[PDB]
């Protein structure tokens, strides 16, 4: 099927309210198929006489660190013509109530191995910005394959995003392309947002999240396209003392 989903002011509205929204159909089935094959040859999966994915941060990788690949509209530039490009820059213009074309954008490429163990840690994708600009932004994550508690989707912490950026550490102070994390969320209060293929979930740059395991025996792929706003200077800067200078 070629069809996709459509959003309206309770979209919006919840969006708003608490930090994030679940899109159910952001991609299009044949979208997500051309997504599949496009992500089949970035992520090869190879042998040797440990299986390995043939990516930076994998092939050359202490603890193992979950593939992705920044920027992938490099390698697939096909990627940022696309009609679910322009459908998720006027969605995050709706969201942001910013024009379209006052919006940055990158893309990132994120593949779960099967039985990959390690979570996503809670964070606030803000923490690994620069207290001292600011930018008003959100992130919208398009699943390629069912994504469910078991399988690694995203927990988050609704109205977060209208609290501080947490404080955050690194997952290893020594070791910290593994990322950042942050203890001052309470799982309770977390929501999780299971998605069919080609759902997507939005939030904002300071909205608490969280992603479990890949308990299962499948690969998990998601596509992320970040909008954001030009940086505005902020007068008086967190010190964020975790931040990797
Ligand atoms: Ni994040």
């Amino acid at each position: 099927m070629e069809v996709v989903g459509t959003i309206d002011h309770r979209d919006r509205e919840e969006f708003r309210s608490r930090g994030f929204a679940i899109l159910p159909q952001v991609a299009s089935e044949s979208e997500v198929a051309w997504l599949r094959q496009a992500y089949d040859r970035l992520f090869v999966r190879r042998a040797t006489p440990e299986d390995f994915y043939d990516i930076a941060g994998q092939r050359d990788r202490g603890p193992p660190l979950l593939p992705q690949i920044i920027k992938p509209e490099k390698y697939v530039p096909e990627l940022l013509d696309s009609p679910h490009f322009a459908r998720c820059r006027s969605i995050a213009s709706a969201f942001l109530d910013m024009a379209e074309e006052e919006l940055e954008f990158y893309g990132h490429a994120i593949l779960k191995p099967p039985r990959y163990g390690a979570p996503t840690p809670w964070h606030q994708d803000e923490a690994y910005m620069d207290p001292r600009w600011r930018r008003r932004g959100l992130s919208i994550w398009t699943t390629l394959d069912e994504a469910t508690v078991e399988s690694g989707c995203l927990h988050y912490l609704p109205g977060g995003h209208r609290g501080p950026v947490l404080p955050h550490h690194h997952i290893d102070n020594d070791d910290r392309i593994r990322g950042l994390m942050t203890d001052d969320v309470d799982p309770t209060s977390a929501v999780a947002c299971p998605l069919a293929p080609g759902g997507a979930v939005v939030h904002d740059f300071r909205t608490p999240h969280y992603a479990g395991p890949n308990l299962t025996d499948q690969p998990r792929r998601a596509y992320v396209l970040v909008f954001m706003s030009a940086p505005a200077e902020v007068a008086d800067p967190e010190p964020r003392p975790w931040m990797d200078w």
